[PDB]
């Protein structure tokens, strides 16, 4: 049904529990007490400013990036309709404006935008086509043989997965959002 990609993913990756970094998060990105839920204000907070804040894009990353092995983690995405999601590269320029996030760039993410209509943010996009909607998302992240993939984390259908990359530089868990609305994104827990 669900499970096997239950077993699978445990078996195989090592679960990160990834909290979110609030140094880096644009000022109209409120972390949760608990840094798990990411939520957006209004309005911008004013806020430190800071080397490691996407002060363009209204993204937040990790604490903890990744230089090796096998990783997975998961996203309550829930029945939000704009959200996306994935990993990027320390090294992404956080204060320029107008760098498009493709894997060019150093961006490996996906997510949904006006509703119903997912797409992953390769050059060009490819537009995506899931039977079910998802309401949460495991990304997964083998750092060696250069591969990142989607699962929805419920059913464990398999969603996409980019072309192999030569991975030069760290990578941090990105999430980013800009509706504003009831339903937050929210790490799920490791075990």
């Amino acid at each position: 049904a669900g499970a096997a990609y239950h077993e699978w993913k445990m078996a195989l990756f090592k679960p990160a529990d990834v909290i979110l970094d609030p140094d880096t998060a644009n000022a109209i990105l409120l972390v949760s007490e608990d840094q798990r839920s990411v939520q957006r204000a209004e309005e911008p907070r004013d806020l430190p400013d800071n080397p490691e804040r996407f002060e363009w894009r209204y993204c937040v990353l990790g604490c903890e990036n990744f230089t090796s092995g096998r990783h997975y983690w998961e996203v309550e995405v829930g029945d939000r309709k704009e959200w996306h999601i994935g990993v990027c590269s320390k090294n992404v320029e956080r204060k320029k404006g107008w760098v498009k996030m493709t894997p060019e760039n150093g961006y490996w993410t996906m997510g949904l935008t006006d509703g119903n209509k997912y797409r992953a943010l390769t050059e060009p996009r490819t537009n995506l086509k899931l039977p079910e909607p998802p309401r949460k998302v495991g990304i997964f992240l083998d750092y060696e043989t250069g591969e990142i993939s989607f699962y929805n984390a419920t059913d464990g259908s398999h969603i996409y997965t980019f072309p192999h990359a030569s991975f030069s530089e760290p990578l941090y868990p990105v999430f980013r959002i800009l509706t504003l609305e009831p339903t937050a994104l929210t790490i799920c827990p490791i075990p």
